[PDB]
């Protein structure tokens, strides 16, 4: 995106990412240009995930953002399903129901995009065992650790939520990443200009 450059997160090529502090605009944006490149280039498949049915009530809207960065390929909704010139690209998942939408299939997936994943801020109304249900989600779609890579996102920035709790990760913010074997930390600071 125009600020936010996610060069330097993906190099890392760890399997789970959090972005967080995310301000609006980039860190979205770029995780919507990335897995459609993705899927152009190599024909890799993507999930965009939200934790309840309502937070994708509008997801017909999905492709809007980055319509004009893709104007000679074809960027279809149906559903909740992503469709690129024609081929089935991604979906879109309520983690809510996921244990209904693993009767589907899902052939070759290799970035999975969960938008605003912390409880931002009101109230801890995580799904029960969240956790084991993105991990239960991540283990049916990566064949395996190559070059695959869930990323989630978060405008929030509470350093206490279930994943960081769950995983053991106790990021210091004062640094732009805080990483670890198999998980990653960014703490974007595109927006400063200063």
């Amino acid at each position: 995106s125009l600020f936010y450059n996610p060069q330097k997160m993906l190099s890392y090529d760890r399997i789970l990412n959090f972005v967080i502090g995310a301000r609006g605009i980039g860190k979205s944006y770029a995780m919507k240009v990335y897995p459609i490149n993705r899927f152009i280039k190599y024909g890799e498949q993507f999930i965009y995930v939200r934790r309840y049915k309502p937070e994708l009530a509008k997801v017909s809207n999905y492709f809007n953002d980055v319509a004009q960065e893709f104007p000679d390929h074809e960027l279809v909704v149906k559903g909740r399903r992503f469709y690129i010139d024609g081929k089935l690209a991604g979906w879109a998942i309520p983690l809510s129901v996921w244990q209904s939408e693993k009767s589907n299939a899902y052939p070759n997936v290799s970035t999975i995009v969960f938008d605003e994943f912390i409880r931002e801020k009101d109230n801890s109304n995580y799904i029960p065992n969240e956790v084991s249900a993105l991990l239960n989600l991540m283990d049916t779609v990566f064949r395996n650790r190559e070059r695959v890579r869930c990323i989630c996102l978060s405008n929030a920035v509470s350093v206490v939520n279930p994943y960081f709790l769950f995983f053991n990760l106790v990021p210091d913010v004062n640094k732009r990443f805080n990483v670890y074997d198999d998980a990653l930390i960014e703490i974007p600071d595109s927006l400063d200009f200063s």
